């Protein structure tokens, strides 16, 4: 639409599934990045769309790699924890998220967890996965 402000971002913000599924069937380029440099699924995670992200991860396993990263090289896990959500982070964990890929700004999760006041997510990380 211009200046990297694609309407799919606000469509995900509205949190409606029909148009999102129609666009996914049409073949939207997940490799293409917006002005912010974030992939459409990363944008959907940043918009806190549980059902849209769930559909994108379930029916597009082969379309988008679990190692695929944006320009700043971040996974959806940190962006999801940024909104303190729990159910969708458990869903992301049970999909086998990658934690062994590079990152740019180089801040870990344990150190920020000590002095950033989130408990349930980090305890869930330590409980089962490991």
């Amino acid at each position: 639409c211009g200046n990297g402000m694609t309407a799919i971002d606000k469509a995900i913000t509205k949190n409606h599934l029909q148009v999102v599924q129609f666009l996914a069937a049409n073949g939207v380029d997940f490799r293409r990045k917006n002005s912010r440099g974030t992939t459409p699924f990363l944008t959907a995670v940043a918009e806190n769309a549980l059902h849209i992200a769930e559909y994108l991860i379930r029916e597009k396993r082969q379309d988008i790699n679990i190692n695929e990263q944006n320009v700043d090289k971040d996974t959806a896990l940190h962006l999801a924890v940024y909104y303190k959500n729990l159910q969708m982070i458990k869903l992301l964990i049970k999909y086998g998220i990658d934690v062994t890929i590079r990152n740019a700004y180089d801040k870990t999760a344990l150190d920020i967890a000590i002095d950033a006041k989130f408990s349930n997510i980090v305890e869930y990380l330590k409980t089962k996965s490991g």
